[PDB]
This record gives structure tokens, sequence and C-alpha cells, in this order.
């Protein structure tokens, strides 16, 4: 089956890639891709339905676990093909039960692929069975790390599945690793995971002409630039914020393959992204190398730190990282606005708003500056600081944020996408 006014063809140096053959706007969708496999995310469950994914109130538990809820019994019904690799295995392992995220999804591959071994809707372009895989790339660490995921699979996933062979798996896995999706709400808060095939099929660029954006559990492409009758379609696989050497090193570390856009080979934003501070004596090359080698690494140290420290300790770290950067930095550093994002996301566990409003109003601008013209994370940190503005009465501000972030998101979510109009709906209350 073919994709209307697309193409699959070979780009040369990124292998598959998808052109355009009419021309597409600014805000016009490019095609849709219903979900092939997908997966609630833990931390979610009971706010979002495991079927559809739509957010509501008082959503139908599941009377065997009770870790699943649904709008309805038509939503159960229709996951249950999916919901009872888990079911049973959550109540017998109980709090043993902690397969990753990324071994679920794999179970949900696998349990698709039995019972639908045909091309799928989800597959006109690109099928999940001729995946990149990038497994002859691979060192003995990561080889490793696959291993462990399919020694999960086995150990939680036995019940239905029938497994192939370890080289089947560590492919399959190798795969999964390359074209899976993460879903994220109107505020970039993680969903889920899925595949969504045909969309794998984009090549990804610094400067992207499309946006990917979600609808429930089906994937729309918009585009966010002109895209003429001939040239690539393209998106950005990773977070546009960080300089062009942090970009490729993610670039290369997680998806095999070196940048080439304009902005990797030009590197404009790489200046005002890594401002220093326009101090009476300069400071010195070697302190910004020092400088740069600081921030990475605790960027490092703040990922690990996450998982055991109190809150406290966290906001702690992020303000002594920003007094021992603020030397060399500008406020508008990426690396300070990464410390100061961590931090504004540490006081809005604490619940405290005033805290996480400062440090958002700090945040904004130059966020602005440095991604793209129609960017998710800006457009996330608007309404994030309208949903503060509204929150604590401040009509004005919550109204101009809230609008910027419909300013956006009316391209890359198209104007009569659901957010929008509760969004729309937030404006006419506060
Ligand atoms: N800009 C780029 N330069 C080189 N390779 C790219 C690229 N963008 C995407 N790729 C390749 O595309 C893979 C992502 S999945 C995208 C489609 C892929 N080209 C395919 O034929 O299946 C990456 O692992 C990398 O191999
Ligand atoms: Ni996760
Ligand atoms: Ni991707
Ligand atoms: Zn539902
Ligand atoms: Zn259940
Ligand atoms: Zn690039």
């Amino acid at each position: 089956e073919g994709l209307g006014g697309l193409e699959r063809f070979c780009s040369p140096g990124k292998g598959r890639g998808l052109r355009a053959l009419q021309p597409f706007q600014v805000g016009d969708l490019l095609f849709s891709c219903p979900a092939y496999a997908y997966v609630l995310t833990v931390n979610e469950r009971g706010n979002h339905c495991e079927y559809c994914f739509t957010r509501k109130e008082g959503l139908s538990k599941c009377g065997r676990c009770k870790q699943a809820f649904y709008c309805n019994v038509e939503c159960q019904k229709e996951d249950w093909p999916m919901h009872k690799l888990e079911c049973s295995p959550m109540v017998v392992f109980g709090e043993n039960w902690n397969p990753s995220e990324t071994v679920r999804l794999t179970a949900r591959i696998l349990a698709k692929q039995k019972i639908h071994p045909e091309r799928t809707p989800s597959e006109k372009l690109l099928a999940v069975k001729e995946f990149e895989s990038h497994l002859d790339k691979l060192d003995n660490e990561k080889k490793d790390l696959i291993q462990s995921d399919i020694a999960a699979l086995h150990h939680f996933y036995s019940k239905h599945l029938e497994f192939p062979d370890n080289d089947s798996l560590v492919v399959l896995f190798a795969q999964v690793n390359c074209n899976g999706f993460t879903i994220e709400d109107e505020e970039l808060s993680h969903l889920g995971s899925a595949i969504f095939p045909d969309v794998a099929l984009m090549n990804h660029s610094c400067c992207p002409n499309v946006i990917v954006t979600y609808k429930g559990t089906l994937a729309e492409v918009r585009a966010v630039q002109e895209i003429k009758p001939g040239e690539e379609v393209f998106t950005s696989y990773i977070d546009l914020l960080y300089p062009t050497e942090d970009r490729n090193d993610r670039l290369r570390d997680s998806y095999f393959f070196t940048c080439e856009c304009q902005e990797c080979t030009t590197k404009d934003k790489d200046k005002a992204k890594v401002e220093i501070r326009k101090l009476s004596d300069p400071p010195k090359a070697e302190a910004i190398r020092d400088m740069v080698r600081y921030a990475r690494n605790v960027i490092e140290e703040f990922r690990r730190a996450k998982h055991y420290k109190s809150p406290s300790e966290l906001l702690e770290i992020c303000e002594l990282s920003q007094e021992k950067m603020s030397s060399v930095f500008e406020d508008s550093n990426v690396y300070m606005l990464h410390m100061m994002y961590q931090a504004m996301g540490v006081c809005l566990y604490m619940q405290d708003w005033e805290g996480a409003l400062q440090y958002g109003q700090k945040i904004i601008k130059p966020y602005s500056k440095h991604y793209p013209l129609y960017s998710l994370n800006v457009a996330s940190m608007w309404l994030k600081l309208g949903r503060l503005y509204m929150g604590l009465e401040h009509k004005a501000a919550g109204e101009k944020a809230l609008k910027k972030a419909i300013a956006i998101m009316e391209v890359a979510h198209g104007k009569d996408h659901p957010y929008i109009s509760e969004i729309k709906q937030e404006i006419e209350s506060h």
C-alpha cells in the first residue's frame, strides 16, 4: 500500500528516507500513522486509559490485577490481547514485577507479529520486519545490555510469547532501540512508548521540516517548514537545545550516525548556546573548555542523583552548580538553563509553585532563542508557565503564556487538536 502524496526513496548517506511529491505548507498534515504497538508508562496508569490514551477521571479498574484502567469496557475488551501479557504476571510477581518499558514494548511487538503477520496499515511504506538494526555496529557493552533485556523478556513474558533465537531477539531489540518512539503529552510529560513504522522512515535533521505529535495513540506528521516537491522530509530525533558536539555525541551513541545538516555544519547557534560572561578580564580559553567539561559531567551526575537524593539535596545541586558555572557562563548558556529547568522540576514536585514559576520565567526567553521556530519544547514551556500563572490567579500573565503555547501548537498539532480546545477552555475559566 502507498502513502498519498509522499514517497519512500533512497537518501544518499542516509539509507532509506521519505520525500515529498506535492508541496506542503507550515501547518499542513503530511500523514497519520496508527500505532503498530504501544504501552502506557507505569507512572501514568489510572490517569490515562490503557487502550486509547484518553486522559479522564473515573476509569474502570481491572478486576484481576487492579493496575490497568479504561474509559469503559469496550476499551478493556479491546486491550485484552495485549494487557493479558502482564495482568496475571503482575499479580503473581507482585513486587518483583519490574520489566523495563523497552522490554514491555518489545513483548507487545512479539504479540502483534503473532496475531497479525500480514502488513498492517501502520506499514504502508516501511515495515517492522525491515527496520534498520545497526547490530554489526554494536560493541560488547551494548550487546550486554541487549542481553539483559532478552533475559528480562524471557523472565517476565514467557506465558504467551513464542520467542525465537537470541540472534533474532538481539536484532529486534536493536531495531526497537533504533525506531521506537516515546509518546509525550501537551507538557512533554512521558506517557508511553510505541512503534510507528511509516513514521520511523524519516531521517534526522537539526533543522527539521516536520514535527511528530500524538492524537491519543495516533502519530501525526505536520510540516513546520515549507516542503517543496522532491525534498526530503526531516525530523529531529533529539533535544535541540544543546551545542553541535553534544548533539552528535547523542546521535552517534544512540543512532549510529553523525548529522551533517546546515546547523551541524556552520554551528551558528553554538556561540549563544555557550554564552561566556562579558567579564572585565574575559575568561581564558582553557577556562571555558574546563567549564564545559564540568557542566557536561554534572548533567550526568544529576541524572544519576535523581534516583535517591531528596529534593532538597537535588535543589542544592542545581544552586551550587549554577554558582560555580555563573563565573564563566551567562544565564542564557544552555548549561545554566539545564540546571535551572531541572531545579524548576524539583520545585514542581515539592509543590513550591512560586519557585517553579520564578525559574520558568528565567528560562523561557533563552529557550526561544536556542530552539527552532515551532518547537514542542518551547510550546510545552509556555504551556507550563501559563498553567502556573493561572493556578496562582495571575490571569493576565497566564493568558499571555497560554496564547504563546497555542501559537506553536496550532502549527504542530493542527488547529483542531483537542489539546488546543482544552487550553482555550482553560483561558475561559480563571
Ligand atoms: N541525517 C542522517 N544521516 C545519516 N544517517 C541517518 C540520518 N538520519 C537517519 N539516519 C539513519 O536512519 C536511522 C533511523 S530510522 C530512519 C530511516 C532509516 N534510514 C532506514 O532506512 O531504516 C539511523 O539509525 C541512521 O542509520
Ligand atoms: Ni521509562
Ligand atoms: Ni526517533
Ligand atoms: Zn479508552
Ligand atoms: Zn488486569
Ligand atoms: Zn545536525
